[PDB]
């Protein structure tokens, strides 16, 4: 059962943090509507989950007011979400507007398909919140449909589907809204009849809105808030807004009108129906530059609308051309989408070019892309960049991108970014760090600080293995195993600490070695100083990519640095440990720990491999690889990694062994065998001299090589405890004399010295825990304990004959123990060895049959000597008796003569004339038993040793190949001198210490190896790695698996062609199918504040016809009344018309176009318009009385296409011109203005030009728009169908056309409206152009001189 909530974590308006409040004092901020009259209203009782039929999970809803704020309703949907799925839930990048139709629609089954893998693919990559309307028909139900697969294919996560609705239509509304809220589990009846409404809800929708007004039945009350709530949802969660259009009706057409005046984005459904192929064909005809598209027509388009929308007038039809022609303007923000030319797998690449297109900055569109995963996008937008001089913003986005590119584990994206000169050693942190008391965490770089925000961010996601590693390590900030609190917490993930958790992990003396102070400033002039910067942070985001157990990244890290193979074994020992450990079970984590495993031995393989190719090219070199010691572990090599690795596959491989063998000998040709270097050794000065080396400067130097070597200590330990095996073994054995002997002495300081040995390897080496482990040492104890015992059991009283016959029964067993370890010293060898291991594995067989034989020799010597001697008490020689002969007669040795002897039986025959009748069962007991023991337990050892050699050789073999540099590091440390002596080798060592700890009188030196040598082993290594990484690429496509997989994946791209080849013959086979005036303007004049003329009919404007019915207003605006500076005055008396008339010595154009002229009234010497009625007398809003004469700019371009071919529309060439949208009607219209005193339509027409489409106003730029400027054509001297003409102030206006043929100069223009224009922007010439006054009799002009389509 489902416990309702109590309290909700509601985010805070700052966004840093949720606070917990009650729910009740959460929700009162919504309200609702008990009527339509109701405007205050009252808290809203409507709130709570709704569960639908056949749906696993609960929808919540909360009915809200009209006047209820936006945020609050998007605070309501993420305090649902965090109550769900955590706090740290994925945060949408993108929220899908779905608008379209609300009546229901049949779409074609490819199309659907398509659409609903693109948005399944978009919304399932970038978390998406999806916006409909929430209710069971049309678009909604469809989107529905689409995210119900989401839901049931994936697990975690699932994208909301927020539906928002209006409440006054809504079936079953009181039934929601009575009751004690929340309401857990409501049961929705969607097909029960509640009157009066017909619209069930979507059962789909994983939320839902109820706006409520009071009003019933009346739809679209929500359109508004719809809006605001993804405008408020984009600004919050900084994510573009993507609307998408499918279908729709006539509203849907205006809501992607609004959308595009907002800003939004737009996608639009080709091949669905209605207002989406009408703004599909609309934009096709307006910016599409493909052949088939030169055919389409307004005239078809405007049937097309007149065909599918069917509008009762001409008046809606022209107002819907309009507004479908408004919306398609702008090219960048509508984005069509159709299956014949991008695809059915590319609609996410539109939703991906929508976004690309809407904000314009080179890190949100990345940011996108990598998002989407489209590479090849992002490689074509950053080559782009780097082409067109953008490369300021690419360096300044490029470190937040590879951040990112880090967090969402994308190795591609990682290596992009890297290979466009991004360091990654420049990487900040997003958040600013605080200041710490500890200076050596003052002392880190910001790379370290980003490292340190890809742990955090990774560790506060749930379930998340990192947290439980680092609460289970038990250790501080700094990484010392010692277990304040709040500086503890917030810096939980530094690096430092994660070394140190690594470092344990490897081994217990393992300990990486940073050096943060080589980022400063001072070091960059050192020489590869970017490499050793570059290296170190690779290593360090190496160990990040090794602890969250992305492989690839890893890989790609771990390849960019240096100093592979070791990073390999390393890489692999944390893996390998990490997947067996208390941090990572549990049931939910089984997969990747199975993957750590997978991944542990792919980096062991690595470790292998690239050691392999080096030992293929150069032996030698590759052996001077494995000697090189590395400063950051600490200054060893990496054997000594590998063995503390517990690399079992490295250790054994025969380059490693070569060098362990090359270790032994310590560097020498000639000394190779056992009496080789015996030999050099007894005789020093007459073999050494004429053999192969690798004055008394090269003597003494071969000298001190030669007895440093560890195969010499170990030669002279050898025959040092040969010659104690011999001494002791004749002390033992030759009569003890009655006082202490002088082989004796020499003995007692032998062992002194051995058990000196014993106590200094104890307290000054290992630990005693680590030399208690080995049996050899548990020996050495036994050895020295024995010979003790014996000693002073002697030496007590040494002319007593008892006391002398015990102290040579305890030196037995002395000289048995010292016999046996004599066979220490056989491990070395390759043959005797690994027999010694196979020895060691087969004792527990010896164990079995010792077990099993034990039962037979008990039961069978109790039952003989009962039956022997059957009248005896018992006694201790019973107890022989019964543990005497049967043990012996298993071996061969029968006593039957001696049986024979005790069963008192005189006859010849061996058990006949017995006095008992009972004892001659005494041959036929053992007749048994010897069948048991000898032919039975004897053979099947026999069988149990040959399985279990066969079985475990192998093992034996690679377990004498680690203990080989065992062997060799035991004897490179040992005291040079042998055992007897080194008691001196004791006091020198001693002398040493107290030298340097209180005299301080020397310290230690070294040898350190040559930068142009390390450089040289550098490049070795990292050749042969990639090499190694080519050949095993290689190995691993000719395998016959991934062959077969190949031609598979081929045959199903042959099907592919196949579909594109017969979608081209069903287009032939349609192909093939299909191949068998009078001007009137209206009443209200325009800025008058609402004054009428005096309206006429358009058969009654021209001057010709009489009209005797006339009785015009006579208005003038207050603006032409008050007289300014380009206004003639308001008494027109003295003034010449029909010819250019001088005013303050400036000439105007007073004359007309017009063939009859300007006529003077007699009564007032006002002129009369030539042009026809207005139904209104005075000069109104224009300032000259007659012709105002007018120049209009037309800068002209031809439209064309990236690709530079011209569009091409009609059969003839498409224009386009600078159109500006006018600031007081909002009407786009021609600019120009009123021909100024004293100038020309030259003059007048650029300055207007450089006013309204330039506003402001270089160099260059100035140059191309003068000569641009240079060739202007008068194409029209016309009357104008300017609203604020009147029959005594007329607008006349001169055309002046700038057309740029080549483009070059039109191109530099910066279009930004100003003064008396709100916008400008170039727009393609056609006839449907809904534009002000009689612009389009102009540009008719202008595409009938330039005979371009109109
Ligand atoms: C761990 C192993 C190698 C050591 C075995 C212990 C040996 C050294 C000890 C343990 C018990 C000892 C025996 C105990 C009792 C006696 C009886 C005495 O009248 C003569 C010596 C003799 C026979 C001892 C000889 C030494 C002895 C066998
Ligand atoms: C126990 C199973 C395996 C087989 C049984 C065989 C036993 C019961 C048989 C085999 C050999 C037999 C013995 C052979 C001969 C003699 C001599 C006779 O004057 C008295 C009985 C005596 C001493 C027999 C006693 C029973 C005996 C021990
Ligand atoms: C193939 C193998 C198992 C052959 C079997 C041999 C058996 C049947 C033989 C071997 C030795 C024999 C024993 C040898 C000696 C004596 C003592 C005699 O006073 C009675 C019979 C008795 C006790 C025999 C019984 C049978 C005997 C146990």
């Amino acid at each position: 059962q489902s416990v309702a909530a109590k309290t909700l974590l509601i985010e805070n308006e700052d966004g840093k943090g949720s606070t917990r409040m009650e729910v009740q004092d959460f929700m009162k901020r919504f309200h609702m509507h008990a009527s339509e009259d109701d405007k205050t209203g009252s808290p809203s009782t409507a709130w709570g989950t709704l569960r639908f039929p056949t749906k696993e999970a609960t929808a919540p809803y909360l009915r809200l007011s009209v006047n209820d704020d936006p945020e609050d309703a998007l605070l309501f949907v993420k305090a649902m979400l965090a109550q769900k799925y955590g706090e740290t839930y994925d945060r949408p990048s993108l929220i899908l507007s779905v608008t379209g139709g609300a009546r229901n629609f049949t779409l074609p089954p490819r199309l659907e398909t398509a659409i609903a893998k693109g948005l399944r693919l978009a919304a399932q990559r970038t978390n998406a919140w999806v916006v409909t309307g929430g209710t069971n028909t049309g678009v909604m139900k469809l989107t529905g449909q689409i995210m119900e697969a989401l839901s049931k294919t994936q697990s975690h996560f699932i994208p909301p589907t927020i539906g928002i609705a209006t409440y006054g239509v809504i079936i079953g509304g009181d039934d929601m809204t009575r009751g004690e809220p929340p309401k857990i589990g409501l049961e929705y009846e969607m097909h029960k009849k509640d009157p009066p409404k017909t619209t069930p809800l979507d059962d789909n929708h994983n939320l839902f809105l109820l706006v409520d007004d009071g009003s019933t039945n009346k739809f679209g009350k929500e359109i508004k808030f719809r809006a605001a709530f993804e405008n408020a949802a984009g600004q919050a969660f900084a994510a573009p807004v993507v609307t998408i259009v499918v279908q729709g009706g006539p509203g849907t057409l205006g809501t992607a009108l609004q959308a595009v005046r907002q800003g939004t984005p737009i996608v639009v459904v080709d091949g669905s129906g209605l207002a989406a192929d009408v703004l599909a064909y609309a934009y096709n005809f307006m910016h599409n530059p493909l052949t088939r598209f030169k055919s389409y027509t307004i005239d078809d388009l405007r049937q097309k609308v007149a065909q599918t929308f069917n509008p009762k007038s001409s008046q809606q039809l022209t107002n819907l051309l309009d507004s479908a022609l408004e919306c398609v303007q702008d090219p960048n923000l509508v984005v069509v989408y159709s299956l014949q030319e991008s695809g059915i797998d590319e609609f996410d690449d539109c939703i991906l070019k929508a976004i690309f297109s809407s904000q314009g900055k080179l890190g949100n569109k990345l940011k996108q892309a990598m998002y989407f995963d489209q590479l090849d996008v992002a490689k074509r937008a950053l080559s782009e960049a780097s082409k067109n001089g953008q490369h300021n913003e690419i360096a300044a986005c490029i470190n937040d991108n590879l951040m990112a590119a880090m967090m969402h584990n994308k190795p591609h994206f990682v290596e992009l970014y890297l290979g466009f000169d991004a360091k990654i050693y420049e990487l900040k942190p997003s958040e600013e760090v605080a200041k710490t008391n500890i200076t050596a965490l003052d002392e880190l770089p910001s790379f370290a600080l980003a490292i340190e925000e890809l742990y955090k961010r990774e560790a506060k996601k749930p379930h998340s293995h990192v947290q439980r590693l680092v609460s289970l390590s038990n250790t501080d900030v700094l990484g010392r195993h010692y277990r304040g609190r709040d500086l503890a917490n917030t810096r939980a993930y530094n690096v430092l600490r994660m070394d140190q958790i690594f470092a344990r992990l490897v081994s217990k003396d393992f300990s990486v070695n940073r050096d943060f102070t080589i980022y400063d400033s001072k070091y960059d002039k050192v020489p590869g100083i970017q490499f050793r910067r570059t290296a170190q942070a690779s290593h360090m985001l190496f160990l990040w990519a090794i602890c969250l157990d992305r492989f690839r990244m890893a890989r790609h890290f771990w390849l960019i640095g240096d100093q592979s193979i070791i990073n390999a074994l390393v890489a692999s020992r944390i893996l390998e440990r990490l997947s067996t450990h208390r941090a990572l079970q549990g049931p939910h984590l089984a997969e990747e720990r199975a993957k750590m495993q997978h991944n542990a031995k792919k980096f062991e393989e690595l470790a292998v491999g690239v050691l392999g190719e080096c030992h293929g090219s150069d032996s030698h070199m590759a052996s001077e690889m494995l000697h090189s010691k590395n400063d950051m572990f600490n200054k060893k090599n990496a054997i000594n990694i590998a063995y503390d690795a517990k690399s079992l596959a490295f250790l054994s491989h025969p380059a490693t062994q070569s060098v362990i063998n090359a270790d032994w000998y310590g560097h020498l040709k000639s000394v190779t065998s056992f009496w080789a270097v015996l030999f050099a050794f007894f005789f020093p000065f007459f073999v050494l001299p004429f053999i192969n080396f690798s004055g008394a400067h090269r003597l003494r130097r071969k000298f001190a090589k030669f007895y440093s070597a560890p195969y010499t200590r170990f030669i002279s330990d050898l025959l040092s405890h040969f010659v104690l095996c011999v001494v002791t073994s004749y002390f033992v054995l030759d009569k003890l004399e009655d006082t202490i002997s002088a082989i004796e002495w020499i003995l007692l300081v032998w062992f002194v010295a051995l058990l000196l040995e014993e106590l200094r390897q104890m307290i000054f080496c290992d630990g005693i825990a680590e030399y208690i482990s080995d049996t050899w040492n548990r020996l050495d104890l036994i050895m020295i304990t024995l010979f003790f015992v014996g000693f002073f059991t002697h030496a007590s009283d040494p002319s007593n004959q008892d006391s002398k016959v015990v102290s040579k029964g305890i030196h037995a067993f002395l000289v048995v123990v010292l016999w046996l370890r004599f066979m220490r010293y056989y491990a070395l060898s390759k043959n005797l060895g690994p027999k010694l291991i196979m020895m060691m594995e087969m004792m527990k067989d010896v164990s079995t049959f010792v077990f099993l034989l034990l039962i037979f020799l008990i039961g069978y010597g109790v039952a003989a000597q009962s039956l022997l001697s059957p009248d005896e008490d018992f006694s201790s020689r019973t107890f022989i008796g019964v543990l005497f002969r049967p043990y012996f007669q298993i071996y061969g040795e029968l006593f039957l003569d001696d049986l024979n002897s005790e069963a008192n039986c005189l006859g010849d025959t061996p058990f006949t004339e017995c006095s008992r009748e009972t004892v001659r069962m005494v041959p036929f007991f053992l007749a048994v038993y010897i069948l048991g023991s000898n032919v039975l337990l004897v053979n099947l050892l026999i069988a149990m040793f040959n399985d279990t050699y066969m079985k475990v050789q192998e093992a034996a073999e690679d377990l004498w190949r680690k203990q080989n540099y065992e062997l060799c590091a035991e004897y490179k440390d040992r005291p040079f001198l042998p055992a007897p002596f080194i008691l001196l080798a004791h006091v020198h060592m001693l002398f040493m210490r107290l030298l340097r700890l209180c005299g301080v009188h020397t310290q230690e030196h070294e040898k350190i190896q040559d930068d142009e040598t390390k450089r040289k082993i550098t490049t070795f290594e990292e050749l042969n790695t990639d090499k190694f990484l080519r050949r095993w690429e290689r190995e691993r496509q000719e395998m016959l698996e991934a062959r077969v997989k190949m031609t598979n994946d081929n045959v199903v791209q042959a099907m592919g062609m196949m579909d594109q080849l017969l979608e081209h013959m069903i287009s032939f086979r349609f192909s093939l199918d299909q191949q068998a005036e009078w001007y009137v303007p209206p009443e209200e004049y325009p800025k008058s504040g609402g004054v009428k003329r005096y309206l006429i009919d358009a058969s009654m404007v021209p001057l010709s016809i009489m009209c005797p019915s006339y009785d015009p207003v006579e208005y003038t605006h207050p603006s032409v009344a008050a007289q300014p500076v380009w206004a003639d005055p308001a008494d027109p008396r003295k003034i010449k018309f029909n010819v250019k008339d001088e005013v303050n010595g400036k000439v105007v154009d007073r004359t007309s176009c017009h063939p009859s002229g300007i006529s003077i009234d007699s009564n007032t010497g006002r002129p009369i318009n030539p042009w026809g009625r207005t139904g209104m007398t005075g000069r109104g809003l224009l300032g000259k009385w007659g012709v105002n004469q007018a120049a209009d700019t037309v800068v002209t371009r031809w439209k064309r296409s990236p690709d530079g071919s011209i569009l091409e529309r009609d059969g003839k060439k498409v224009l386009e011109f600078v159109a500006i949208q006018r600031q007081d009607n909002k009407m786009w219209a021609i600019p120009g203005g009123f021909v100024d005193n004293g100038e020309d339509v030259a003059l007048t027409s650029g300055r207007e030009f450089m006013e309204e489409a330039l506003g402001m106003g270089s160099a260059e730029s100035k140059d191309s728009l003068a000569a641009l400027f240079s060739s202007g054509t008068i194409v029209a001297r016309i009357y104008c169908e300017d609203p604020r003409n009147t029959d005594n102030a007329w607008v006349e206006t001169t055309c002046v056309n700038f057309h740029d043929e080549s483009g070059r100069h039109a191109a530099r223009l910066k279009l930004q409206g100003g003064d008396d224009a709100e916008h400008a922007r170039w727009m393609m010439v056609h006839g449907g152009l809904n534009l002000f006054a009689s612009h389009r009799t102009l540009l008719q002009h202008v595409t009938s001189a330039l005979n371009a389509y109109f």
